[PDB]
This record gives structure tokens, C-alpha cells and sequence, in this order.
């Protein structure tokens, strides 16, 4: 019986859930006519941007709620609070990390984490002895390798000095509009790979040699954190998958070869197999003249496709507080 579960508020529940469902069909409907037209949301002045932060608190619920053990935490570092600074406040229900880190209950946890203009995936561990985090971000556009150590140090001092911390930049990301989706991603792929990101972070609490876990790391030696400039083998194809452009796939695949024949779907297809029927020809906005075409992977905008599937599916048969609580977290999203 639904009515057994709706303390009274049959009309309000029914309401805010096709409230919620009509918002995500909605978006959903938009981006679904852009992709199969092959349309860049930018140049089709679709804001991707916007959706996206009101959309993430509302996968994020549906994700938790379908991969227990995820404990994914959307949370956000300090210049994510500076107004003048950051491009979009953050995501309804954000934390700060430094108040995360202080009052969360000890355990396991992902994250995806604004900066107030760029976002990372993230898995977290708290105990008894302290926290520790393992960063990986989908975006790697810096030309020296050393604006790395920065952004290490930086990260480990959100978490606070105490907490150990390793920052892995990746590949991934060309756009200027697809790290919340890349990271939300990267997050689910943390705890399909839970077991090797614990191991990580043994090897970082105990002060052990990490190329146990990645290929090439380094200490900042100002924080002591672990810059991790190759993650593989902990950043396997799966963690590939949506590469945006064909050579970052293919260069990966060219300096890790033995990742080139392993499965990263149930359908049995490998990263490069996959990446190729992915790839689309069409205009982008560049960043003279205006556009520029390229070939790419469109494998990001189908995942956001996707995860808009999943999320709008569990809507549908939620239970009411979990309608009650995205509801609310679709209208949170107007107040900053
Ligand atoms: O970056 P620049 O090198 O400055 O311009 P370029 O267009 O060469 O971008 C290079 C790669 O990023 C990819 N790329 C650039 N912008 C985007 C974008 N907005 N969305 C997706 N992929 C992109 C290109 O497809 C290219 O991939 P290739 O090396 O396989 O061609
Ligand atoms: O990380 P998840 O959100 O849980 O999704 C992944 C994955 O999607 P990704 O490309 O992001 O890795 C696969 O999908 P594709 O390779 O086709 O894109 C897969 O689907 P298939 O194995 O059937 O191909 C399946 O999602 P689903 O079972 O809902 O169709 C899967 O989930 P898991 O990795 O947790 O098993």
C-alpha cells in the first residue's frame, strides 16, 4: 500500500513527485534532442551549467539510494564560499569540508568537490586516527606539471594538515561544462573499485610506498601529500571510459597497453572499442572565429542522459520522504 506510507499528505507527496519527475523529464527531454541532433549545449545556448547544479544533489540521492555504501557527500572547499570568485555558488545541500571533516560520523565516504568553479571526485576515510582522501580530478590542462603540487597542497589543507591525501589528475575532461558529470562518474567508479582505493589508503596512513597502487607519485614536501601524475593501474580504463578527446584515450591505451584488452562494460566492449562508437563530429564553441569543429567522445553527455534516466526511474517509485527531501533539494537550489 502507498497511502500505509503517506502519513496523510497523499496530494502534496503526489504533486512534488511529478513536480520532481517533471523537472527532470524536462531536462532530460532538452539535452536528449541536443545529443541525438548532435548539438553542442553551448553553442545551443542550452544552459548545461545551471541544470547540472540544480540536477547533482538530486543524482547524487538516487545513486546513494542505488549503490548502498556509496555514501557519496557533495562538499565544497573555501573559495567555493567567496562570491566575487567562484562562477555558480554550490550545489544545494553542499558541505564545507573542514566542517565535514570535523562532525561526520567515522567511515567511508565519496565526495565530488567544488572549488566554486571546477569540481573533483574524491573517496574519504575517517576513523579513529584521522581522515584521509584520495583526489581524482577529470581535468589535467596545466602546461608545467608543477601547478599540481599546488593544487595537492591545497586540497590536503581543506582536509587539514593532519589528514593524509593524494591528488591524481586525469585526462578526461575537454569541456568546459562536464566536471560535476566526469566526477559524479569517477565517485561511482570509487566504490565499484572500493576495495583498491582502501589499499590507497593504508599505503597513505602508514607512509608506505604508493607504487604499490599507482605508477609514477611524488610528496609536495610542504604539505606531505602525494601527487600521483600517473595514476594507473588505480586508474584503470573503466575510469577512462569518458575521455572526451580520442587521443587522450588513445595516448592512455599507448602508455598502458595491458589496459587496452580488459572489458569496461558488460557488453564486453574494451576502452577503445567503446570510445569509437562514441565518437561524434560537430561544432564547439572555442576557447577567431567563434567555432571550431572537432571529432570527439560524446560519452559524457550520454552518462548525463543516463544518470537523469536512473534518477527520474527511482522518483517515480520512491518512497515520500525521499520525494519530500529531493523536492526540497530542487528548490534549494534558487537560494544563492
Ligand atoms: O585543446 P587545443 O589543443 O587547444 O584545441 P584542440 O581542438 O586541438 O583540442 C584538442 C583535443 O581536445 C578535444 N576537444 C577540444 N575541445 C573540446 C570540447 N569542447 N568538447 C570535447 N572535446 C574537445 C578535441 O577533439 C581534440 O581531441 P584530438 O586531439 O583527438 O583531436
Ligand atoms: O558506474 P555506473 O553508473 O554504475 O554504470 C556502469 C556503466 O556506465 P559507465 O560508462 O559510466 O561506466 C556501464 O555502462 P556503459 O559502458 O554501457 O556506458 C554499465 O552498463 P553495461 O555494463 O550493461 O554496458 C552499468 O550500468 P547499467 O547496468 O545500469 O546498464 C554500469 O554499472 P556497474 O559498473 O556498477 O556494474
Amino acid at each position: 500500500a502507498p497511502a500505509g506510507r503517506q502519513a496523510g499528505q497523499q496530494a502534496t507527496v503526489d504533486r512534488l513527485r511529478t513536480q520532481v519527475t517533471g523537472f527532470l523529464s524536462g531536462a532530460l527531454g532538452k539535452l536528449q534532442a541536443l545529443s541525438a541532433q548532435n548539438m553542442d549545449p553551448e553553442l545551443a545556448q542550452f544552459r548545461v551549467l545551471d541544470v547540472d547544479r540544480a540536477i547533482m544533489p538530486l543524482l547524487i540521492v538516487a545513486e546513494n539510494a542505488r549503490n548502498p555504501g556509496l555514501n557519496l557527500v557533495p562538499l565544497h572547499m573555501d573559495m567555493a564560499e567567496d562570491e566575487e570568485v567562484r562562477t555558480q555558488p554550490p550545489m544545494a545541500g553542499s558541505r564545507h569540508i573542514a566542517e565535514f571533516v570535523a562532525s561526520a560520523r567515522p567511515g567511508r565516504y565519496r565526495a565530488v568537490i567544488d572549488d566554486g568553479s571546477h569540481t573533483r571526485a574524491a573517496d574519504i576515510r575517517k576513523d579513529a586516527s584521522g581522515t584521509s582522501v584520495i583526489v581524482v580530478d577529470p581535468l589535467r590542462k596545466e602546461k608545467d606539471e608543477s601547478a599540481y603540487v599546488d593544487y595537492a597542497d591545497n586540497v590536503n589543507m581543506e582536509f587539514g594538515e593532519h589528514a593524509k591525501c593524494a591528488f591524481i589528475p586525469v585526462d578526461i575532461q575537454k569541456s568546459f561544462f562536464d566536471a560535476r558529470i566526469l566526477s559524479l562518474s569517477l565517485a561511482l567508479k570509487m566504490h565499484d573499485k572500493d576495495d583498491a582505493f582502501a589499499a590507497f589508503h593504508e599505503t597513505l596512513r602508514n607512509g608506505g610506498d604508493p607504487s604499490h597502487h599507482v605508477s609514477r607519485a611524488q610528496q609536495t614536501e610542504e604539505l606531505g601529500a602525494t601527487l600521483v601524475l600517473d595514476g594507473a593501474p588505480l586508474v584503470d580504463a573503466r575510469m577512462m571510459k569518458h575521455g572526451q578527446a580520442a587521443s587522450s584515450v588513445s595516448r592512455y591505451l599507448g602508455n598502458h597497453p595491458e589496459q587496452s584488452t580488459v572489458p569496461v562494460n558488460k557488453r564486453n566492449e574494451t576502452l577503445g572499442e567503446r570510445t569509437t562508437r562514441h565518437l561524434v563530429k560537430r561544432k564547439v564553441r572555442n576557447r577567431s572565429g567563434e567555432t571550431k569543429e572537432i571529432t570527439f567522445s560524446n560519452s559524457v553527455e550520454q552518462k548525463r542522459i543516463a544518470l537523469l534516466n536512473r534518477a527520474a526511474s527511482y522518483v517515480n517509485s520512491a518512497p515520500p520522504p525521499v520525494v519530500m527531501r529531493m523536492a526540497k533539494l530542487l528548490q534549494d537550489s534558487l537560494l544563492d
